[PDB]
């Protein structure tokens, strides 16, 4: 699609309001709606006018103003809106230089994409993310002086096993663990997954499957296709929406948060990656698992920038509590075939050269997937440019010291990163301006509020002391 | 119906969702949805993929990948999905060897049918199951360290005679034992029953009857035709799958536990069981009964495999409650005509060789149909083959220990397995390493976790001491 | 006093009971009563069984029998119990060997003693420690799979101004951080601290003073007088013992935790220390702050051994939770004299030799006063003999990365408890074996817990993600 074809859409559908969608530093979408005669050609090029210092991490009050570039390609209707709205995704643009804004995360998304097309290795690399989620009735969360505390509820939650329920307890709540993937009356999301699924498709997702997932309480996962880096970013975030939008329409509330249950699955975001040149599969090959040496490379820089990496796909402190040794991996930097408790992961294909690929197990929802899926990108090109041996496969279940570890807290993979960080900035993809701040809003924001706050646990073991 | 007509079903009726069931170890039904692109001719030979170590009792995760692959013959809408859904059933294939899954209990069951066209005996087995349930309006259970408890309701329970009933309470509420089976307005459950046995009908299972049954407080009965071995396990998951969904769609709840209710009757799977050559009956003859030597030759088998085959056919804690003496058999190991107190009964047929039958009355529907039709089946060929003598049949009511009697718990069905299993194994049908998986699991994950739990009737006879 | 003079005040006072008290590894107090008949002059130097099993970080099941040696010196009536009973502080004997058990923290602090008289150094060693506290009146705290959460309580807690209380809300309840000292109605625990105060002199506790402390809701705090090492930890276990008690008496609930309320002031136990020979003081001097250079060179080696010291000084990870830059310090590891913000502090004396010591700042009531003890004189005489230079004192508020800093949190404290315990070991005291034992229970106990646990504020920060 063209801005001229999009501006004709309007006209001859009468669309009265277009909502133009962006995504902060964080990973959170943002959203700004506009009367049709707001929109023209040259918003395609020059842009629509915002206040870039309200949006987290990016513009100081003193040089506010910005402007948002949307992309035709992506224009869809909003199922969400009560009035038929046109809905695009937006990049953006710096005013005052008139180029694309170095901390616009969809912008260094797309330099990634340069990046790889520059080296001569590839012109296309292919994400197919992996986002679990929780699906729950009620939250409650809040911390005071005297207070900490948070409760999460839903009807398949095996800790409402005996309560009274209206009209009345119908039992079939899934046990811990166990909630892969018995049917219904157990499985209680079936409807709502298909729909999730069919609507994303309507936004011009790639669709494929949906299952219940691990955990008891809702947990829940909805399979789509690969994509083009910036179309699969692009892909996450439509994903993401439409999950959140039609449990609010079926009064329920969405979390991609890596743990929210204790003693429970995590949700994890599985990103499955592979390059390619001239339509052909450059992983395949007749090395170990039926690659070939570009993509053990490929692994081997994903392996070694592992931790610095882990500040772009596992960016929260609560990433840490699912990324714990045990409960349930990948905290081993290692490849292997079929193993689900190495962190990558390279999946059985059918003897199929195109369906040849590495999956880095290690990344969760949390993450800005424009920021992570650049990241592992570059990682995974410095491993085939310096040429990275990723050792060798580790094929077991549960000496474990001799394994090089992913960090143990936020901090720790922001140190990784402060200290690996050229494989990013000396590409080009990330400014080193863009890597400072993104580790001083983790340590002011999360990682130094978290050390300040007492947490609940520090009573059962400390009350009496 | 082949792969292709499948295919050009979903292409002319523009069904979006495939949803593919498949059976686990202990006897649940797993399901996986796909969008309708997923599913080409090559998903009916290499499968679907999927995590095999998340299902009970298969994979380890360091050999987690698995293959899931539809029969065609099983296509039919699912009715409780709002979007038109294609529902098949899956066999699993191991995608390292291309063979069929050894722990499969589908592929298990095929074998034991492929075992019997082998030995020249016969070329089909029929298998009638009769799985009665009880229709709850609530549940309520628990157990923490400080208490354990369940509390099961219905509105047809006569332990609620006297109870104040929103506008108001109607009497007719059965009696204890005495819920088989007087008129409405005592059974309150005739729509429902003919829509559980119209809806399974439109799945593709051979429909008969329905009535309900003994137990007071909702114990109902739907009555299937006999089929081959695997479509019969086929059509008892169905038969499950359609009566827990309909309860669900009436706010109400169903149990396939044997013994749920102190003091009244259980639910027990009566399994009719006869084996056919050229269309013809083989258990029709001029002995006992109506009977062929072949016929008592094979409840010679069962009868003295049956302590083995109870690790299959009654496999929890809670069948041995139910498999009580006295409330209300079949505990006694011997055949009878008409004798509903005996473990084989041979129903009394209008003169017809064609319904000439025996009755294993000491299975439970908490089974795995496919694990216990290969089973009773494997138990019977070796009853031919050996040429066991059933005994002499035993017609009368209520010296008892001239009798052999059944395990008395499941680590006693547990232990006849370990000592009697070559009639299962020998014939490679149950694989050695699946009978020590089943064993091993049952042992772990149920009697040993019983043995641990305070009961509270020891509350009542030794608070006080 | 002798174990005749206890065994006469038994026979002639008419005392039924005795109770034996003795401290456990992390530092919880525990004990045993006996009838008058069971203590006897043997009891004194062969000790009374018990089960060392069944106390955290000791004996192993298979090696479980231990001794309880009572000290005459503790002997009073403890005033808690209705029943005139004796009370004893005991030191723990192994029965196999006959000698004072390694891992008997007041064997270790006798140890610690007896090494600083063998060094020609000092005889004596005076600690004053200064244990804040708060009081509740009420505490809630859980955490399940589903939730986690904490709610303590005060009628003197600011969060409560706006509430409604039985007859009625009577204000006065003191700001955050305002709680260092308004007079009443503003302090309503007057007559109960002067209560807790002369309860603790009557159980031989040299006592000096009480206030009220800075936090709202009930912080408090209870002045003692210095005593010799043992004496020191002995007094300290009694006071922390007397406090609770009293507190329970009037129904109401004592937290010794650092950090129980956010965003105020946390519970820190600074302590003052002084070594002395012959009667006189060995820290007064011509130098900084009046002190001699011995004085200078124990804050040396404080200073340089305090990230090990807090694995035994701070061992919780609620401990982190006060020692966090800004609110209110010991961040900094420094010396400055009348300076409330650096680790340690040289109180001004007035100009009495007597009275010249340091305030180790960083330590808190969580910690087991013999190990605490123990450790910090350990660290304060590798300091004198080595001859540990503390640096330049640092005397302003609050370039700040020039300045030493102390772990953040437990692991980095146990980290250096690794890396530096020769000062600990070598001289006898502690002995390796211990010291390992205290790494591996914090490690398993602790820090891998609340690794594995969400925090509510993870929730507030991570919900929509
Ligand atoms: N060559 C490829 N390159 C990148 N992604 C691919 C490629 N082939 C498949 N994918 C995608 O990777 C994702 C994997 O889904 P799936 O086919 O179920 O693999 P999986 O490993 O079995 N999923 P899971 O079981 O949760 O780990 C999908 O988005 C696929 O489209
Ligand atoms: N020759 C046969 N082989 C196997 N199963 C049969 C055969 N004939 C009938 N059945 C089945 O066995 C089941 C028996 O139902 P039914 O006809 O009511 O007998 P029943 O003994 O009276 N039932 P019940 O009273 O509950 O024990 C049905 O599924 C029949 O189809
Ligand atoms: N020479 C000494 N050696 C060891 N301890 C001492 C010595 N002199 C006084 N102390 C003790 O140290 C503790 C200090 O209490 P205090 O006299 O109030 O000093 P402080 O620094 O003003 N207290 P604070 O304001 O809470 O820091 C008391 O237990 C004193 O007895
Ligand atoms: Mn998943
Ligand atoms: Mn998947
Ligand atoms: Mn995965
Ligand atoms: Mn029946
Ligand atoms: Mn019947
Ligand atoms: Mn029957
Ligand atoms: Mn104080
Ligand atoms: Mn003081
Ligand atoms: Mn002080």
């Amino acid at each position: 699609r063209t801005p001229q074809e999009v501006l004709k859409w309007i006209q001859d559908e009468n669309i009265k309001i277009i909502d133009l969608k962006f995504i902060d530093t964080p990973g959170i979408w943002q959203h700004c709606s506009f009367y049709y005669d707001q929109l023209d050609e040259n918003s395609f090029t020059e842009g629509i006018p915002f206040d870039g210092s309200s949006i987290r991490g990016w513009k100081a009050i003193n040089e506010s103003d910005m402007c948002m570039v949307p992309d035709p390609n992506t224009a869809t209707i909003d199922p969400f809106c009560k009035e038929p709205t046109l809905s695009m995704i937006c990049s953006i643009k710096e005013p005052r230089t008139g180029e694309w804004y170095n901390r616009d995360p969809r912008t260094i998304a797309a330099k990634a994409a340069e990046y790889l097309r520059g080296t001569g290795i590839a012109d296309t690399v292919y994400f197919g993310p992996e986002a679990e989620f929780f699906l729950f009735d009620d939250i409650r969360f809040g911390q005071t002086e005297n207070s900490s505390y948070y409760f999460a509820d839903s009807v398949e939650g095996r800790w409402n096993t005996g309560r009274e329920e209206e009209g009345g307890n119908l039992g079939y709540k899934p046990g811990y663990k166990q909630g892969y993937f018995p049917v219904a009356p157990t499985d209680t999301a079936q409807d709502i997954r298909t729909e999730m699924l069919l609507t994303m498709a309507a936004f011009g997702v790639p669709i494929e499957k949906h299952h219940h997932e691990v955990a008891s309480g809702g947990q829940n996962e909805l399979g789509i296709k690969f994509d083009k880096l910036v179309n699969s970013a692009d892909n996450l975030m439509i994903y993401k929406y439409v999950i959140k939008n039609v449990a609010k329409k079926y009064g329920k509330t969405v979390t991609f948060m890596p743990k929210p249950i204790f003693n429970d699955n995590g949700s994890g975001m599985h990103v499955h990656q592979s390059l390619w040149k001239d339509g052909q599969p450059l992983f395949a090959g007749d090395k170990y698992a039926g690659f070939s040496q570009m993509g053990l490379w490929y692994i081997g820089g994903i392996l070694k920038h592992a931790p610095a990496l882990l500040a772009f796909t596992n960016p929260t402190t609560n990433s840490y509590k699912r990324l714990v040794p045990g409960f349930e991996a990948p905290v081993n930097l290692a490849y292997s075939q079929g193993n689900r408790s190495a962190s990558v992961r390279i999946p059985l294909s059918g003897g199929n050269p195109k369906a040849k690929r590495l999956e880095f197990r290690c990344p969760d929802a949390t993450s800005n997937p424009y920021l992570a899926f650049a990241a592992m990108l570059c990682a995974g090109i410095d491993g085939i440019k310096n040429q990275i041996d990723p050792g060798e496969p580790l094929d077991v279940d549960i000496e474990l010291a001799k394994i090089p570890s992913t960090p143990g807290s936020l901090e720790a993979a922001l140190e990784a990163l402060e200290k690996d960080h050229e494989f990013l900035t000396g590409t080009g993809v990330f400014s080193p301006d863009f890597v400072e701040s993104w580790i001083e809003y983790k340590l002011d924001n999360e990682v130094n509020p978290m050390r300040l706050r007492p947490h609940p646990y520090e009573f059962s073991l400390y009350y009496d002391c």
